């Protein structure tokens, strides 16, 4: 055994030896429990990044302590490959998004290869080969047959200058976020997901999902967004009715949520698209231009709420159908159209927004629910006056002191009684737009025929090829260019028709990859039966908190699909899941001679105890030290996990990741964190050298500790507390880094205790096989090859370590 920890002499060759006895190779052995650990697959963007590292290393962890325990592990791996990032490479390096793509995955396996995961590379999947991407094209097909897909004309943002289509997000002020350029709003034919069919599982099946964290699944309801409410028609004024047709010039239909306030509403607002808001503008120009500028708005969903409420006056009156009043109907931007009604009454007095917006206008606010003794002010807000559960309703009539639910149902008879209004339930959640003009996706299996109409293309000639030898140019979307790829013949009648040029949403691939996993080379179904069967659903998935709503959304109805389809049979992909935090650097910036900065990297810095300012390192001259965020190419504070391996091995990248900080935590960079890791290893590879150097091993204690001194029972105690702490850390609280500060302290009082003896040395042994065990699963390279020099059984089948229950009971005094 070499004295000194050398980790490149180490890390290939027990690579090597997990490789050769193909540890994490599983096939569907009823034999042995499976258990199914999975982190969110990456898109091969050209090299890792640290937020990668900690991912995969999350992953292994816990993979590697369920191996240790004995189960079946599946822990795969592949590559999230379509999307803009390689069209964008295309458009910048005149490559092909295909030959970047490809080259892009074997450099990354390699990387991620040299970090020693337990992976099944057995069951590697890219999404952009026909291969994987057929049977989303096949799933695609049998939806649309059975109008769970449709097509249907929506509204996009069109950038003139780039030619092409930009989400809300894309668009500042209302231009393009590249070219400046103002955005055209246009109607095109585009396919959707009806996800709303599945709005109440999606939303019931949360409750299932008791190893979730609270957030996700809160902000999954949210999404939904489903509401118990009330429709309400508010007769329209016989003064207000020019310009208006059909129940429109009858009343006003609204859908509220709180019915029990309608004696207290003050006025009511409608979309810029409604009926009444058209009407009403017909003859007034600045109703014209508010319609104008709600229409040009391109506010992002998760920006919805932060925008400025504004409105109108129309002048137009509708009557309330509960005590008579005649209310003003007002424009307002945050009425959406499509949205129930595109209308909605205003309560001011007991809701935030609608208290705010008539506090703008001056228009009346009327209170109507009382909590206990509470003073109502009319001109400030009170948490109180949005209160649903203590509530008893005041002036309002015949319904002064009922409850929320006693006065829900009371208006609800009232309102039937009358025919003015019933019960409704309504969602937020919009069905699905999956239609993108892109080129680097999986093409949308239609044909359009002007005989036959869209028509799916058959399943015998799937997959409609995404031709490979393609360069986008930027002017327009390459398919929609290539009439050797859009010009076919009808499948239905053999005229001249037309493929669809549109490609998927790619969330489309990571909605099941999955289960594709389970049989990555079954070319006869989406998944093989047998593999569902056996693998059943991830035991445990680990990714980032930005995908906690649309990503997951997507994969719970994906399987919900799939299951309708009978390819599988559980009603939830995930059952435990794990949300990392990101990772964080401090920032370098030199002053710009245009009164602006210039953002260095960090490796081409050093710093220079008590630290006193940096400077460049190829060219000393000094740099501003600057705030510390998440890493990214935009104040370019990225650190190459690639320099960090370099520089120290994959053991040492991996302590680090586990030990800086709890998985959701964030993680900031640290050199002198990294360095500590380091120095752990070599600290652990030490104590076993000089361990072995004086005496070479001996068969570790086990058994009766009767007779044992009270140092060495002591040492016994915290071995076998440590190591119900570690099991306890990784199986149940996923927290790493406590784990690994136990086995330190572990370590610190074996370094305390005279070992010496014969008895000690058997202790001795005992101690150091099982740290170097509860260490694996994180550091597996050093663990491996220390376990090795220790004990020749294969450590993978000596398992995990137990506790001796005996261990822990202390002399009686
Ligand atoms: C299931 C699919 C939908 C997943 C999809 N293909 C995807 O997200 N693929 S992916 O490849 O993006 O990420 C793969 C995984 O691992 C990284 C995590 C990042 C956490 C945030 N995060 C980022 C950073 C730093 C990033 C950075 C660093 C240095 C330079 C430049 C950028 N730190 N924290 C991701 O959430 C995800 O779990
Ligand atoms: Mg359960
Ligand atoms: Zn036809």
């Amino acid at each position: 055994m070499q004295e000194h920890y050398q980790p490149a002499a180490i890390e290939p060759a027990a690579q090597k030896k997990w490789d050769d006895a193909r540890i994490s190779n599983v096939s569907e052995d009823a034999s042995k429990p499976k258990y199914y650990c999975l982190s969110m697959f990456p898109y091969p963007s050209g090299k890792l990044h640290m937020g990668h590292v900690r991912n995969y290393t999350i992953g292994d962890v816990l993979s590697r302590f369920k191996l240790l325990n004995g189960f079946n592990v599946m822990q795969p791996m592949g590559w999230d490959a379509f999307g803009m990032p390689a069209e964008n490479a295309a458009m910048k390096n005149n490559v092909a998004p295909a030959a970047w793509t490809y080259d892009n995955i074997e450099y990354m396996k390699t990387q991620l290869k040299s970090l020693g995961f337990a992976v099944d590379w057995e069951r590697e999947v890219a999404t952009c080969k026909p291969e994987y991407y057929r049977w989303e094209q096949w799933l695609f097909t049998k939806l649309f047959e059975k109008g769970i897909v449709y097509r249907k004309n929506g509204t996009v943002n069109w950038d003139p200058v780039d030619q092409t289509v930009l989400a809300n997000e894309q668009v500042i002020d209302g231009r393009g976020w590249r070219s400046g350029a103002l955005i055209e709003k246009r109607e095109i034919p585009m396919y959707y997901f009806k996800i709303t069919d599945y709005a109440e599982e999606l939303l019931n099946d949360l409750d299932k999902l008791e190893h979730w964290p609270e957030q996700v699944k809160t902000m999954q309801r949210n999404w939904i967004g489903k509401s118990r409410g009330m429709t309400v028609r508010f007769a329209v004024s016989d003064d207000s009715k020019q310009g208006l047709e059909g129940d429109y010039a009858k009343f006003l239909q609204v859908y509220t949520t709180r019915p029990d306030t309608l004696m207290g509403a003050t006025y009511v607002a409608v979309a810029a698209e409604h009926p009444l808001a058209t009407a009403a503008a017909a003859d007034k120009p600045e109703l014209q231009a508010f319609i104008a500028e709600c229409k040009a708005g391109s506010v992002a969903e998760a920006d919805m709420a932060t925008m400025e409420k504004k409105g109108v006056p129309t002048g137009r009156y509708v009557v309330n159908p509960l005590n008579g009043d005649k209310l003003e109907v007002w424009i307002a931007n945050y009425v959406l159209w499509g949205y129930g009604d595109g209308a909605v009454m205003a309560v001011p007095a007991h809701d935030e927004r609608d208290f705010e917006f008539a506090a703008k206008y001056n228009l009346p606010k009327k209170q109507v629910i009382a909590v206990g003794d509470n003073a109502f002010d009319a001109n400030r807000w009170q948490e109180w006056y949005g209160d649903k559960e203590n509530g008893v309703l005041v002036n309002s009539g015949d319904l002064d002191g009922l409850d929320f639910q006693t006065a829900f149902d009371a208006v609800a008879a009232k309102l039937q009684s009358q025919g003015a209004g019933e019960p409704k339930t309504q969602y937020r959640l919009r069905d699905w737009g999956i239609s993108r003009q892109r080129y680097w996706g999986c093409p949308i299996p239609i044909v359009h025929c002007e005989k036959c109409g869209n028509v799916p293309v058959p399943a015998d000639q799937l997959p409609v090829v995404l031709p490979e030898n393609v360069v986008p140019d930027g002017m327009g979307s390459p398919l929609a260019k290539m009439p050797e790829f859009y010009e076919t013949s009808c499948p239905c009648c053999g005229g001249a028709a037309k493929r669809e040029t549109d490609t998927m949403d790619t969330f489309i691939e990571s909605s099941w990859y999955f289960f594709r996993y389970m049989s990555p080379k079954f070319s006869d179904g989406m998944v093989s039966a047998e593999s569902a069967k056996y693998w059943g659903a991830v035991d445990q998935y680990i990714g980032g908190i930005e995908h906690a709503i649309l990503h997951l959304l997507y994969a719970r109805f994906f399987t919900k699909l799939m299951r309708d389809e009978g390819l599988v049979n559980v009603d939830e992909p995930f059952e435990r899941l794990l949300t990392q935090g990101m990772v964080v650097c401090e920032t370098y910036y030199r002053e710009n001679d245009k009164g602006g900065k210039d953002w260095i990297n960090p490796a081409d810095v050093e710093l220079t105890g008590r630290p006193v300012s940096a400077v460049l390192k190829a060219d000393g001259l000094p740099v501003v030290i600057s705030g510390t965020e998440k890493m990214s190419k935009s104040k370019n504070n990225g650190v190459d996990p690639q320099e960090l391996i370099n520089a120290y091995g994959a053991d040492t990248a991996r302590l680090f990741m586990m030990f800086a900080a709890p998985p959701e935590q964030s993680l900031e960079w640290s050199d002198s964190g990294v360095e500590g890791a380091h120095r752990f290893l070599r600290r652990l590879w030490r104590t076993v050298y000089e361990y072995l150097k004086q005496g070479g091993a001996v068969k570790a204690f086990a058994g009766n500790q009767d007779g044992l001194s009270k140092e060495l029972k002591d040492l016994r105690h915290k071995l076998h507390s440590t190591t119900a702490k570690v099991s306890d850390d990784y199986g149940r609280r996923q927290q790493f880094n406590t784990a690994i500060a136990a086995v330190m302290e572990l370590l610190n009082q074996y370094d305390k205790t005279d070992t010496g003896s014969e008895q000690g040395r058997a202790v001795a042994q005992e101690v150091l096989e099982a740290a170097v065990r509860l260490l694996w699963p994180i550091v597996p390279h050093i663990c491996e090859t220390l376990w090795s020099e220790l004990n020749g059984a294969k450590l993978w089948e000596a398992g995990w370590p137990t506790v001796d229950e005996a261990a822990l009971v202390k002399s009686e005094i």
